[PDB]
């Protein structure tokens, strides 16, 4: 998690909107969702939990977990989700079943660059962000 910790700007996005489509989110939200450029925050919070923020025009959403341990998310668009967050060969994947669809994240860093991979079915977004600190 170490390489993930910061403050992130998200600089481009890809596919999100295909995501949202395949994933239920209604119209206005999807508008919401296409103009919207967050941050991420990646905190270590010490003994194994990390919290990631989410700051947008749209709201703060935020979530504390520790890696390899099952928990309750609420994704943005509200939908309750089981979600596990692990690190593998450096690549923090973080799954979201939604009891329809399960979302499949991976973000990877390389330098100053944190790029997010979103799955859902077939459908691929790839969201890139840039380092803040
Ligand atoms: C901040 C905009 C929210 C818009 C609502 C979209 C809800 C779809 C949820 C997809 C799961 C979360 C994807 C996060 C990807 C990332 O870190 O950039």
């Amino acid at each position: 998690m170490e390489a993930f910790l910061g403050t992130w700007k998200m600089e481009k996005s890809e596919g999100f909107d295909k995501i949202m489509e395949r994933l239920g989110v209604d119209f206005v939200t999807r508008k919401m969702g296409n103009l919207v450029k967050p941050n991420l925050i990646v905190t270590d919070l010490g003994g194994g939990k990390y919290k990631m923020r989410s700051e947008s025009t749209f709201k703060t959403t935020e979530c504390s977990f520790k890696l390899g341990e099952k928990f309750k998310e609420v994704t943005p668009d509200s939908r309750e989700v089981a979600s596990l967050i692990t690190v593998e060969n450096g690549v923090m994947k973080h799954e979201q079943d939604d009891k329809t669809k399960v979302t499949y994240i991976e973000r990877v860093v390389e330098g100053n660059e944190l790029k997010a991979t979103v799955k859902v079915d077939e459908v691929v977004c790839v969201r890139t962000y840039s380092k803040v600190a």
